[PDB]
């Protein structure tokens, strides 16, 4: 008997158990031996919770066999209660059942194991070799894995994303919380979600890890990165003015149209506040799409994350030797590419980390890796101040303001090309010394093609406020 291996424990970043192999008890029987004690069967059938006739049927039907299971997955205490009856032919072997104490809250991140206790999805699959040991014959146990997830932030993001969808009647949603300095994924919740313990049913739409496999056109949420390429070109400064009247711009056959068409002159910050597609397009025409593509590619948009998660969609950041005006514009205002919510959070973390990009991590980061300075500290600081103005200035996204803090971020309207409406908000806080980056995705707020609009911003406000408190970040907006 080459003994099996004990599956390693998965915890959150602070040791809270997320996937523990708990001991269970399995009762089996030798039918030829049980046949000599038929008068014990009604008592034994009752202790197993089974019908007297149906239980007697199983034994007599498999009388020539010498091994059948009576019941698997019992608790140690319940298994000893039946063994205490000392019915001839009833034997016991203690097994291991994978249990997930957090249940549906970390379902998509943790994943699950199959019948042969092998990693099938989530972390259970990405670290299956690490969590499963090797099978007298000596058997070594599996190693412990501590995730980057903060279970406190995870519970917060889960219930706030759930409460927001029920309030608006949305079909689905995603929320990613990220530590901008360490690259750690502090929280990643998806709706709808399933219970990995209660897998009698198996709804396929609930097992969808949308934060990593759903791709969408980020829209205005990448305009800060176009602005970053403008500021790094040496041709634009924050006081420069762009004329966006009358809210439309004709480029040959196509016509760029702004969502709000009530502006004429805007400075660079007002282009972000008003979220003008015309304004960001005129900037892109001057600096060229290559400088914008380079920034988006360096912050990870459309790039492999390196997390090794199953089903991870990379997205698509198109590249061209020669960029026409149409492809330049659509890239500049976020409809010329497709990303995941994880990639968008990673890119915002770089901007918040004063322009230094750090590799994503699903496990706890002890030694912080050397970053890549993608955006200069001076340009990153300037864009940070602009995104703070997007949230705090006149006509800005006021629903995203965090009480007692200076928050910064950008709202968008994603499109999955038949097309699908998603509401986006990506941000970080505190604006004056960023610690946390967050991306909120809401699939069709009211309905598919509705008029809800800014629905993700209030979720950003409530979750960021809680995450800053849970991490004891000092308030920097004390009036």
């Amino acid at each position: 008997i080459a003994i099996p291996a004990h599956r390693g424990l998965i915890t959150d970043r602070n040791g809270e158990p997320l996937a523990v192999s708990t001991p269970v008890t399995t009762l089996w029987a030798n039918p030829k031996e049980l046949m000599t004690a038929k008068e014990r069967w009604p008592q034994l059938a009752a202790a197993l919770g089974q019908d007297t006739k149906l239980f007697a049927d199983r034994i007599e039907q498999n009388a020539e066999r010498e091994f059948i299971y009576l019941v698997r997955g019992l608790t140690p205490e319940q298994g000893e209660g039946v063994i205490a009856l000392k019915v001839p032919g009833v034997y016991s072997i203690e097994e291991f059942r994978r249990f997930y104490p957090a249940g549906e809250v970390v379902a998509h991140a943790v994943g699950f194991t199959d019948v042969d206790d092998r990693g099938r999805e989530g972390i259970e699959l990405a670290f299956d070799e690490w969590l499963a040991g090797v099978p007298t014959k000596n058997a070594k146990p599996g190693k412990t894995l501590a995730l980057s997830i903060d279970l406190r932030l995870q519970y917060l993001a889960h219930r706030e994303l759930r409460n927001a969808l029920l309030e608006n009647g949305a079909k689905a949603g995603s929320l990613v919380i990220m530590d901008v300095k360490t690259g750690e994924i502090l929280a990643m919740t998806n709706q709808p979600t399933y219970n990995p313990n209660n897998r009698r049913n198996l709804q396929p739409a609930a097992m969808r890890n949308r934060a990593m496999i759903d791709v969408f056109e980020p829209g205005s949420t990448v305009k800060p990165f176009s602005m970053s390429a403008a500021l790094a070109s040496g041709r634009w400064k924050p006081s420069d003015i762009v004329d966006v009247y009358p809210g439309t711009l004709q480029i040959g056959r196509y016509t760029i149209r702004d969502v709000s068409r009530n502006s004429r002159q805007l400075d660079l910050t007002g282009i972000l506040i008003k979220s003008s597609n015309v304004g960001i397009s005129k900037i892109a025409f001057d600096i060229g799409a290559e400088s914008i593509y380079s920034v988006m590619q360096q912050v990870g948009l459309g790039q492999d994350t390196g997390l090794g998660f199953p089903g991870e969609r990379v997205g698509n950041l198109p590249n061209h030797r020669k960029w026409p005006k149409a492809e330049t514009a659509t890239l500049a205002y976020g409809y010329g590419l497709s990303v995941t919510a994880i990639q968008l959070a990673h890119a915002y973390a770089a901007l918040a980390n004063d322009g230094k990009s750090v590799p994503l991590s699903m496990t706890r980061v002890d030694r912080v890796p050397d970053g890549v300075q993608v955006i200069s500290p001076e340009v990153a600081s300037t864009v940070q101040g602009m995104l703070q103005q997007v949230v705090e200035a006149q006509g800005g996204v006021f629903r995203a303001q965090v009480p007692g803090y200076h928050a910064a971020g950008k709202s968008g309207t994603a499109r999955k090309v038949e097309n699908a409406y998603r509401s986006l908000f990506a941000g970080f806080a505190p604006a004056t010394d960023p610690r946390i980056a967050m991306v909120v995705v809401i699939d069709e707020p009211s309905k598919a093609g509705y008029f809800g609009g800014l629905v993700s911003a209030p979720v950003f406000s409530k979750v960021m406020a809680g995450a800053l408190r849970l991490m004891n970040v000092p308030p920097d907006n004390l009036p």
